[PDB]
């Protein structure tokens, strides 16, 4: 199992400087076939992630030329150059080459204090322990059975940082992780493109935000280019 280690916690900036975020993994990151695939993603405080930097080198559309991925092998290191209010937030690193992929621990960046593809997710759910859940994501401006999509799902707990939890794929290919220990189940409406994570035996571990990501193309190296806006789980 693969462990990635962001190495700065904090590293606080103040606008214009240089900035640099760094992540090792406890394997090889490579696949089989020529490839690293390695993420970063951005949450700005109150909203989901989003897709910075695929395949170790390479900027999302939308994403300024400030941003440049500069890895290699074990190690890896986002660099911004300059700065910008809108730079603000926690950083994760993300391989995406092994069974259970693994998030980083998170970076925050913070100021020096001093002188039309859509995925549309189910409203928050309040139980008691015991129970069970189906949450919902709902893909629009494109086609769940396009070659190359799938849907991954990642769960954030408050101070636990990112997981990942399921997947599933445009032949309706469904994998989990055993950390779970088969209480999860996916589903698929396909007619109503809608996805379904089902969470079976529910303790207060389990109370988390749960965003649903798309996979992206071939072409963005299966990086999660769009993400739902979260759904709230709370168990009493």
């Amino acid at each position: 199992d693969i462990v990635m280690t962001q190495t700065p916690s904090s590293l606080p900036v103040s606008l214009g400087d240089q900035a640099s975020i760094s992540c090792r993994s406890s394997q090889s990151i490579v696949h089989s076939n020529g490839n690293t695939y390695l993420e970063w993603y951005l949450q700005k405080p109150g909203q989901s992630p989003k897709l910075l930097i695929y395949k170790v080198s390479n900027r999302f559309s939308g994403v300024p030329d400030r941003f440049s991925g500069s890895g290699s092998g074990t190690d890896f290191t986002l660099k911004i150059s300059r700065v910008e209010a809108e730079d603000l937030g926690i950083y994760y690193c993300f391989q995406g080459s092994l069974v259970p992929p693994t998030f980083g621990a998170g970076t925050k960046l913070e100021l020096k204090r001093g002188g039309q593809v859509q995925l549309q997710q189910s409203g928050p759910e309040d139980v008691k322990p015991g129970a069970s859940v189906k949450i919902s994501c709902k893909a629009s401006g494109y086609s769940l059975t396009t070659a190359g999509m799938g849907v991954n799902w990642v769960k954030q707990s408050p101070g636990k940082g990112l997981e990942w939890l399921a997947h599933i794929y445009w032949d309706d290919d469904k994998r989990y992780n055993p950390s779970l220990k088969s209480r999860a189940t996916l589903t698929v409406d396909k007619s109503s493109s809608t996805v379904y994570l089902e969470l079976r035996s529910l303790t207060s571990e389990d109370s988390s935000v749960y965003y649903c990501a798309r996979r992206g193309g071939s072409s963005h190296y299966y990086a999660m280019d769009y993400w739902g806006q979260g759904t709230t789980v709370t168990v009493s």
